[PDB]
């Protein structure tokens, strides 16, 4: 069992039990689960815990909105009859409704009405509340890129094409499908700040987000693999024709290499702020931005340890 | 006939005839027009001229890409059999493919393949070329908001609901449907600069884009009206129960009031740059940003004068 020793110490929200309880009633009220068995399957994933570790500064009511959101993505596949002929077309259709919801005024009804799209129209109204147009645009494209990539994964599987990606293509693709850019963006909503726009578009920060997404997608592949061809481990083994264990070792080395480059860019943040000429309150907002990334890398890891 | 005397003097591209000729062959090569009559109808709109007045600094090859893009939006309705039962559903479907194209790597094939989506997948690869992730995100959300709003207009008509918007809702809606935010964004691609991100998200610039969009949507309604219920003039008349001429006068007064507020914010740009602490090359990029807005307001007007 691959363990990582990460150099972060990261808070956990005090609102876990308060918000879990509301969140669990909400999944029923919004008809995202339909049977007792489906519900208990959903509960076993312990998504509330992930939300509490990744958004640790949220107010209690916002922790509820965050858990609700968290559930949308993970329940998304499970909204559709798995044996129907055109499953992959219905998924694309629903995903695209989720993509346009942040591109229309908050409170507008979705065109494709199903439990997930109605749930998301609700959540987006809260998640966007109080946030600038700059943040909403950034979120909207991050979320959109994620969902497009999710549709590509779904089509890859429906077409009989899992196992065809080589290492470099797989790594590029996994950066997209892991959905961490929009996850980081929401840190600003959860804690009530916005990162200065000239810092968000600086090469250091853009690269940091990409490495955070690599690191997390690769840890998640290592973790899913250890409990079972579209998986970093499998891909490495096909690519190198090595043992299952040499492929594990190499996945581990790739992950630590992403992490270490992430840590090097972290130490460069003060120089970035100097080159941008940021004042002290801007610097402070940057620092909080970097912490949202740490919450994701560390919190995701610590949640994965306790199963799901 | 309402005339406006605008306080802008605005260049026109020298590449009009060079690019028109390539652009006209392209609309056939991409199968956007299908008959000689459809083509001559397309030619009468003189979209090349609009592109030459709105993107006057484009290189010659980029002027071609801009005209090609211009054509996509205007040909879009005309790609679909107008009498089929579910026209409005097919439009939404195609619009959403156009929305996700900028949310996936350049050169990827569209999932819904038809002449317009293939054409756009091509155009986006050139339009995004050399542009930062910040610009592509901004463009992508602007274009997306436009297309969503276009689908809302299409559904409004298919449902028998034209003529139901009151004045305030109509004004809000027309800001969305006129599609000027993404039009302004492309000025940076055409001329080869990017506006500093902290200026783009400043309240002055965000408001300037909104007023430019009002001004242009209202001029375009005045101009379409004078050559014929979803029209500023008609809406004002329903709202005020006034004469067709008093409704025209009032549309004219609303437009001049948007314009004058636009002109007041224009004079505030140097103070904005001071409050942001921009250096001189950043100031210069801002100034070019403002010129892209002027090119749109002035160029659209001067193009409208010569019919279509
Ligand atoms: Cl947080
Ligand atoms: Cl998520
Ligand atoms: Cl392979
Ligand atoms: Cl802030
Ligand atoms: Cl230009
Ligand atoms: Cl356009
Ligand atoms: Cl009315
Ligand atoms: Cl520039």
């Amino acid at each position: 069992d691959v363990r990582f020793d990460l150099p972060f110490d990261t808070p956990v929200s005090e609102h876990l039990e308060y918000a879990r309880a509301r969140h669990l009633r909400w999944v029923w009220e919004m008809r995202l689960v339909r049977s007792r068995d489906g519900f208990e399957e959903y509960k076993s994933w312990d998504l509330p815990q992930a939300a509490a570790r990744t958004y640790p500064h949220a107010s209690a009511d916002d922790m509820v909105v965050l858990m609700n959101w968290f559930s949308l993505a993970f329940l998304f596949d499970d909204q559709f009859d798995a044996s129907r002929p055109d499953r992959a077309d219905r998924i694309a259709e629903v995903a695209r409704e989720l993509i346009v919801t942040p591109l229309r005024p908050a409170g507008s009804p979705p065109r494709v009405a199903c439990p997930i799209t109605l749930a998301w129209a609700e959540v987006w109204k809260y998640l966007s509340h109080g946030m600038s147009l700059t943040w909403q645009t950034r979120f909207a494209a991050s979320w959109g890129r994620f969902l497009v990539a999710h549709c590509e994964e779904v089509d890859l599987a429906a077409r009989g094409l899992e196992g065809t990606l080589g290492l470099d293509e797989y790594a590029e693709f996994r950066r997209r499908t892991v959905g961490i850019h929009h996850s980081i963006d929401a840190g600003e909503r959860s804690r009530g700040f916005e990162v200065p726009a000239q810092a968000m578009g600086h090469p250091v920060m853009e690269r940091m987000r990409d490495l955070a997404a690599d690191t997390i997608g690769f840890m998640n592949d290592i973790h899913s693999f250890e409990r079972e061809g579209h998986n970093l481990i499998a891909v490495l083994r096909r690519e190198r024709g090595c043992s299952w264990q040499q492929a594990t070792d190499e996945a581990y080395r790739m992950t630590i290499a992403c992490l270490d480059e992430y840590l090097e860019l972290q130490e460069r943040v003060p120089q970035m702020c100097d080159e941008l000429r940021l004042d002290e309150a801007e610097r402070d907002r940057v620092r909080m931005g970097v912490e949202a990334i740490q919450h994701w890398i560390n919190g995701n890891y610590e949640w994965a340890l306790t199963s799901g």
